[PDB]
């Protein structure tokens, strides 16, 4: 099975899918986001942030507030399963993580932090 | 609070939210469901429907299957918590339901189940 | 033939049309438009703003600078040809407007001012 | 300036782009499509057609008439200015056009002609 994807996030405010699903017989799962618009990363960035659906309001709340310096990420942020940097026009950024750190019968969200994205820019993920 | 929400399924395979917040504090829960597009019941039908995040891809797949006659749902499909029938252009439904249905630490998916449409029409409904 | 429509903008950069039709027996036209979010006018304000196509991208952008106390509209902009006001949560407006201010040939754009929104709340005008 | 745009059509009924630019200097444009979905061109076929905006109503309604057979697109049909294949899951297609085909003063619609999808996957394209 497929153990990435490749999402984008584009100038209307919105990510290439809502839905991931990570299949159980993968190890690692390497998510890798590329910013196809024309805006910096100032006015229209983007990152793609995993938590557990619970945590999701609390950092996205915590990281909006952590300004374009953080990525706006708080930091040491334990709530954050994986992400990767904020990106703007003509960019991208590549994470993997362990899919041990996934677990079955918790349902996950992911997500974009730069301000008031999260509302369009969100999906679920979830093992299979 | 608010114990009541009014959402829109149109002709471009859209609900008009993707988050549903329910109040703890309300004992009933209401959803009313109106279809303002032109497209017919036939082709482009909507309804709304609730379960669990566990359930949500079987509801959908057992619903698309029982055809236009029995509104995209399963008969007797126990997994459904609530749901109104499904509406064509110009028409609406509504929905009550008791809040005690629903618990903290569980998460919950709306979607609608007309063939293919949850893909896009989905989203998390929450308690607070 | 109906001569108005009731549109929406909401907290995901959404209007709930990305297309409307004016039918050329109307003498004028109403736009309702409401705020169904929970975002206030400083973050998450919505206008309606009709222009022909040439005209959007200057409209935008000369109204995007004129900030919170001018509804993002450059003042006298005679490219508007109609306009509801800036909205926040649980507001709305109406605008009424001349069909005889559009012609056929012509082709046009509705779309909000606020900054940045226009690339996803957008969309055509027509008469038929 | 760049002459080719890469676009995407997924399961959710969008496009990746709302709005496309080809700049005047351009002599020859491309667009690449891709369908990163799971599902099969049957359920969930995308195909990129343009045409004046005038035009697009009448190949749409045209071409999903022709059948999955003929990519829903009618033979002959002289309104196309260009487009690519209908291509489902896993498929990708491109299309070069010369430039010298578009003109200044006519406004230009893409959408996909898969019954149904253009009232969601639709957009401008314009010379500047
Ligand atoms: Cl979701
Ligand atoms: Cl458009
Ligand atoms: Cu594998
Ligand atoms: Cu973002
Ligand atoms: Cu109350
Ligand atoms: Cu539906
Ligand atoms: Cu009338
Ligand atoms: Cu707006
Ligand atoms: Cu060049
Ligand atoms: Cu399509």
């Amino acid at each position: 099975a497929e153990c990435s994807v490749d999402i984008q996030g584009n100038d209307q405010f919105q990510f290439n899918t809502n839905a991931i699903t990570v299949d159980k017989s993968c190890k690692q799962f390497t998510v890798n986001l590329s910013h196809p618009g024309n805006l910096p990363k100032n006015v229209m960035g983007h990152n793609w942030v995993l938590s557990t659906a619970a945590d999701m309001q609390g950092v996205v709340t915590d990281g909006m507030a952590s300004g374009l310096d953080k990525d706006y990420l708080k930091p040491d942020d334990s709530r954050v399963i994986a992400h990767t940097k904020l990106i703007g026009s003509g960019e991208k950024d590549s994470v993997t993580f362990d899919v041990s750190k996934l677990k079955e019968g918790e349902q996950y969200m992911f997500f974009c932090t730069f301000p008031f994205h999260s509302a369009l820019m969100k999906g679920t993920l979830t093992l299979k």
